[PDB]
């Protein structure tokens, strides 16, 4: 049968609302009034009201902004009866994908991550490893591609920039030598995690290294 | 049957989550392993994941604020399954109810408002009303109940107060003589609209009040 497309709308539209998706009609509308109705949840069911259909047009509206990180689908269901008062269509499946904007932040899974190395170990050692999630979609845009830099590094000593992280997985590494648990037994480096792989929003966390003897 | 009750939970919540709002329990736990899960919208279907059981200790959790505005009551199932796989309870309906937070200002339903009134009617002549109206709760508290006002009235001639309004109807009429049409044809009230019958938040917007002959 034609059935009516999957509606693609984006999350946090401006409106004005309610606002128009897409125009429902049945054919016996030549020869008799028709009445239109939607049912699932979004319209009769939680969350009540986010869809409706004009009953007498079949325009399919949107009456608020949808957040795809609430419901990213809905699958609802359009009617036709007479005005006698019998239905006169089999139900119509209508889908609405919620498609995204950039509204997350990255996110860090800790405030303080914590790890350790050894004084002496090579330049190029792996030290331990920090990760940000960002609930944007990361698979057709961008926008929950978190990439990974250190702010700084405190103290400054020996050198400025013991540490790095690598940009996409986190990990972060000794990149000089110096390393002396006597002189400095413990790092505090400000880390930071920003979406569109770089181009974004940035969220901070701090990770703290302990020199092991 | 003994059942949980429902459960009464305010909107908005600070947290932090996830928030613990009871915990399920069989006692067939004294002799076999349970796995507790729930279902319905709000679980496992939409909105998806705002409530969850832990598996083993049958906490039911709230994962995020919720919005009493939205859904304010939802109606999900707790289940119980032996380690083995079988279920050894008939799922339990668990209800928890979204109470109010004053979280809505009062929103006029026009931005300018059209009347008009006879130059020369009683004082006391009604002229028009405006209304507002409010999402919050109006019933147990007064977070939804809308106090009328007129801020100010403009020009100031004759008199500066010709209007007054109903505090709780929005009807606005006439309280003092003089109007007259070829020396002020329209009047331009700005009028607002406050919560807690008038202790709460503000809204503001327009009436005209056209003088006719
Ligand atoms: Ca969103
Ligand atoms: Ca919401
Ligand atoms: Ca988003
Ligand atoms: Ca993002
Ligand atoms: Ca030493
Ligand atoms: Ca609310
Ligand atoms: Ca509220
Ligand atoms: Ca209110
Ligand atoms: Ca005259
Ligand atoms: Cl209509
Ligand atoms: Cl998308
Ligand atoms: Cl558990
Ligand atoms: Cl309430």
């Amino acid at each position: 049968d034609w059935v009516v497309a999957p509606i693609s709308v984006p999350e946090n539209g401006k409106g004005p609302f309610p606002q128009r998706l897409n125009q429902l009609k049945s054919n016996k509308d030549r020869d008799t009034k028709i009445f239109y109705s939607i049912t699932g949840p979004g319209a009769d069911s939680p969350p009540e009201g986010v869809f409706a259909v004009e009953k007498e047009t079949g325009w399919l509206l949107l009456n608020k902004p949808l957040d795809r990180e609430e419901i990213a689908k809905y699958e609802l269901f359009g009617h036709a009866v007479s005005e006698n008062g019998a239905s006169v269509e089999d139900p119509m499946n209508i889908s609405i994908i919620v498609t995204d904007q950039n509204d997350h932040k990255p996110k860090f899974t800790q405030d303080t991550f914590r790890g350790s190395v050894l004084e002496g170990v090579l330049p190029g050692t792996s030290v331990m490893q920090v990760t940000a999630t960002d609930e944007d979609d990361a698979i057709y845009t961008y926008n929950g591609v978190v990439a990974y830099s250190i702010h700084s590094q405190e103290p400054k000593d020996p050198h400025d920039l013991m540490f790095t992280i690598h940009r996409s997985t986190g990990t972060i590494s000794v990149i000089s030598s110096g390393l002396d648990r006597e002189k400095v037994p413990e790092y505090t480096l400000t880390i930071q995690a920003t979406d569109m792989d770089g181009d974004g929003s940035t969220t901070t966390a701090v990770a703290v290294v302990e020199i092991l003897d």
